[PDB]
């Protein structure tokens, strides 16, 4: 079945509003209001509480989503049964210092760095090497050490495309076990990881 | 009653789109769709059809929405019956020949030149000056040749660093400059090719 017309609105931003009961979507600059039902056609699931709201807002869920984060740009670190996913540039420093702090909490989480060259045309060529690795252990090693172009074997990469698709906003971009996301590198990692 | 609990929802744009009849709205990466019916709230009506969706993507209709042109920081240049709204820099050259063009058309359409200070501290310097003018008979002719700034200004006039005209533009949705207005409704983001024309249909 099909879509026959579609229109753009002049709409930069929703809210979900609560009053008695009812939930109700307004726009950010208060122009329009819809009444109706929201639906999360990635997770397959209505949204009908706030709290599911506050959920989508908060929070990301990559295998509700249909999202297997191990078929991305993606090397692995540690041994924890608490998975973290972190998206990062190979040239971002902050990225590296995060990597860093990771080494310790290595027994309770695995680490999934999800590489985005998401600085430019040579962050390309590092993130673009690493997707070749022989050995994506050294891979890892590689990563860390921002020594990824004289690794062992197009311009628009697939993890950078995705990543922005959905919504990610700059690098580090931290996902905890819960889903609980950082936009930048928390003040303390671990405790971060642990509870909002 | 009171609104008990608020979220900002991860989108960035709405399409209308249509199926089977019914209309939904989906957000701009297609993550979410909310079933349901629109209202707008400025004009105060119901959407119901995909023809009120384009109206309300491609027009401004000042009335309907409860905006009056006459209070911001206008100027008025011709005698007809036909509104025509033209949101200007008084920096912008491009709007100075297009006002120049509206100058040949003043038989059927009244003109209201609405100043913004969108390009910086020069062009805030200048609407500032038009607003605070004692004699507002010349406003036309300084606003077209560039020359606000010789306007003698009221004492003791001072409206504050955020131009009210500038800030109603920027959230009614008025992008870059110039910016028009049909009588009609239909919007223009810059200067037509052929203007008349563009005017009639």
């Amino acid at each position: 079945a099909k879509i026959e017309d579609i229109v753009e609105l002049p709409i930069k931003g929703v809210r979900a509003v609560q009053s008695d009961g009812q939930i109700m979507f307004l726009s950010e600059n208060g122009r329009f209001v819809i009444s109706g039902q929201i639906y999360d056609l990635w997770s397959k699931k209505p949204l009908n509480t706030m709290s599911q709201m506050r959920d989508v807002a908060e929070r990301i869920h990559f295998k509700s989503m249909g999202m297997d984060v191990d078929t991305l740009n993606t090397v692995s670190m540690g041994r924890g049964d608490k998975e973290v996913v972190v998206f990062v540039d190979p040239r971002c420093a902050v990225c590296h210092q995060l990597m860093g702090d990771a080494k310790s909490l290595v027994d309770d989480y695995t680490f999934k760095f999800i590489v985005i060259p998401a600085l430019g045309a040579e962050s390309n060529r590092l993130a673009k090497n690493l997707y070749c690795a022989k050995d994506k252990t050294h891979a890892l090693d590689a990563l860390m050490n921002n020594t990824l172009g004289s690794l062992p074997s197009g311009q628009y990469d697939q993890t950078l495309l995705t990543a922005h698709f959905i919504g990610i906003e700059g690098v580090p971009f931290v996902v905890a076990p819960d889903g609980r996301v950082s936009k930048g590198r928390p003040k303390n990692l671990k405790s971060w990881l642990e509870s909002a």
